[PDB]
């Protein structure tokens, strides 16, 4: 119930123990007026600071003037900050506006076509994106439906997804979470806790060349739709063989235990671990921060399943781009369709009361 | 932790709230009663299982390495987390296996009504499963393997995901909030209240069709709100739309949330006022009801809102007068039908031994 701390170096949401839940919008700008945008990016950041402290926005949900709406909705009224995070990016689309053409990151890569991509256009891409992430669905839908009222005529809702439930750990002295596979997810992540791994492989340095983005990130997102109908008519070893561990304890093969190392040689060379292991990635590493979606039937008589997976990473052409390269032999590709993409970079941190999401690229 | 499964009527409906849903209406596609009723068995031992938080079958891992596993492993490590599951018999059903005579009279088709936009993909359905539990994967769980343990016999029409409070952070006396931000389940039927129960929610033997006794019809309809369009509303108008105001949820000229409604204070069409049981002839509902955001549509307003779900004793006498009452609800404005289904729900599993739908199949 408790909340996290929003100021920082960086952003919270990356980092900070895994929520429950998360609702993930994308947005498109629909204003040409750099001032009215920072005015926005302002006004923005003085709601998030309210939301994530549990407080309503602006006057409050109620009290205020009968003939005017609201400045907040009301529906969170009551509740505990649950945790809620909100982590702003910017989509590669932004900066050909408002004259940010020359400040666009290098490390912020379009990616490239993957084997098997079916991706859709209108759920893929966004100049813009906040993840919101909360124990409370309820606290995260509130937090979007506020935003984007408060950015009425200046952005637009692009895409959105929900993810009901968390496939990923950044704290490893918790139970892993598992997937709609039926597998633990999230076993060999980065810890909140391992200060040098996050230094190494998920913040932006001011030697990496763009110095705006010091102390940021560079996000990922990929909608997958799972093939479930295939894999529950899938034996148990053939399961346990995409991935390289086994169902139950999610150990590696040959091992006892869920946190044994690895012995890659063991596994198929096809399975995923395998395959994504950073020793086979020539060290590549990523911090996931995904979450498994629903979105009802497909149709034909099933259940709709996927996982909205997120990547952190220091920079995109050196950490999800050689991963999946990677798995391009995948066995698991047999039962996963990626069919949205989009990418950001992930500012650094609000410092204090003063500052904006944004300011220093602004 | 858990809700006992057997009793002399169905868990779900009068036990405890629990914080998510997985809603699932189902087609059957088989024409053999033999099979069907091998089904309801099959289903019945699964949800046995289930909602006491084990595996279905042999497990979800440690069988036979050849064989898909029995249980598709997504609950593993998580608790019972109150799980309930409910099932219901629609209309349609009883066009199959010689049951046309045995068709409830109190499970009546419902009228059309005004502002009616009812997609026919997302209505209906011959089965539904209600999954209820504090831990929305536990409930997804129930609702994949139950279509699994079906394959063949029955496909997934439509689902439906939601939510209300969330326990851990919030207490369980608090009434929780509906996305317009309104104190939502104030006056409604509580689970304590036997003797009403007993009026307005259970079938009885002498009300005409004796496999019911015990059970309940219910009505479900997916209520779409038109968020973007509320939140431009004033908060006089918000609070009149309903009859309460908006911080306490008190009715008007009255200072607490459970001080008893004045309803000539209010509005003539304000909804607490039209919908009041002193409106419509007594006529009083058990809601059990949940939130859901699904995402957002193409235009890129949220497609949110209400899953409407009321438990009756008839659905003449329950759900058809009070919503012909609301015709002229200031509400209306706001909200659009778009999906409904109709149900009976038989009585419950007695022991053991006993079967989902065993009154009826004999
Ligand atoms: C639906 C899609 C996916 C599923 C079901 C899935 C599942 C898994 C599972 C079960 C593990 C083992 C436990 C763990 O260490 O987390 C794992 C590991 C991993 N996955 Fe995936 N994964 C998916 C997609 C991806 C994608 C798209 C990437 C990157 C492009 C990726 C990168 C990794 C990495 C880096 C590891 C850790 C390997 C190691 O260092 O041991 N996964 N995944
Ligand atoms: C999105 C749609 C709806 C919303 C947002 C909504 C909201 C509310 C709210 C805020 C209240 C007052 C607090 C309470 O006593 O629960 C209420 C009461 C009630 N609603 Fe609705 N409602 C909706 C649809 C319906 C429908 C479809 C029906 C029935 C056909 C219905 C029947 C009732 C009843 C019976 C009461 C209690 C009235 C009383 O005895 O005081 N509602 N609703």
């Amino acid at each position: 119930g408790s909340a996290v701390p929003f100021h920082g170096a960086h952003q919270a949401g990356i980092a900070t123990p895994v929520q429950d839940r998360l609702h993930f919008a994308a947005f498109d700008v629909t204003t040409e007026d750099r001032a009215a945008f920072v005015a926005l990016l302002k006004e923005w950041t003085a709601a998030a600071r309210r939301l994530t402290a549990g407080h309503a926005v602006g006057e409050g949900a109620y009290g205020g003037l009968p003939e005017a709406p609201p400045d907040d909705t009301g529906e969170a009224l009551g509740l505990k900050p649950s945790r809620l995070t909100l982590t702003i990016g910017f989509g590669p689309s932004l900066f050909t506006r408002f004259g940010l053409a020359d400040l666009r990151p290098e490390a912020l890569a379009d990616l490239p076509k993957f084997p098997g991509d079916n991706l859709d256009r209108a759920r893929s891409g966004g100049d813009l994106c906040v993840q919101a992430c909360a124990d409370d669905p309820q606290v995260a839908v509130h937090a979007i439906r506020n935003l984007a009222r408060i950015g009425f005529g200046k952005v637009v809702v692009r895409w959105s997804q929900l993810g009901f439930g968390k496939t990923s750990s950044t704290t490893p002295d918790k139970q892993t979470p598992r997937n709609l596979l039926g597998f633990k997810d999230g076993t060999r992540n980065i810890a909140g806790t391992e200060k040098d791994r996050l230094d190494r492989f998920v913040w932006a340095a001011e030697k990496d060349g763009t110095p705006w983005m010091t102390g940021g990130s560079y996000l990922v997102a990929r909608r997958i739709r799972m093939h479930i109908e295939t894999w529950d008519r899938a034996s148990l070893q053939e399961q346990e063989d995409v991935f390289g561990r086994d169902k139950g304890e999610g150990a590696p093969v040959g091992k006892a235990k869920e946190r044994d190392e690895p012995f890659l040689k063991a596994m198929k060379p096809d399975a995923h671990v395998r395959l994504a292991h950073p020793d086979s990635n020539g060290g590549a590493t990523l911090l996931r921060r995904g979450y498994s979606f629903t979105d009802g039937t497909d149709g034909l008589g099933r259940l709709d399943a996927g996982l909205f997976f997120l990547a952190y990473q220091r920079d995109i052409r050196t950490g999800f781009v050689p991963v999946q390269r990677n798995l391009a032999t995948d066995a698991l590709n047999e039962f996963i369709q990626h069919v949205g993409s989009a990418v950001f970079a992930v500012p650094p941190g609000v410092r204090d009361a003063d500052d904006w999401w944004g300011s220093t690229l602004f």
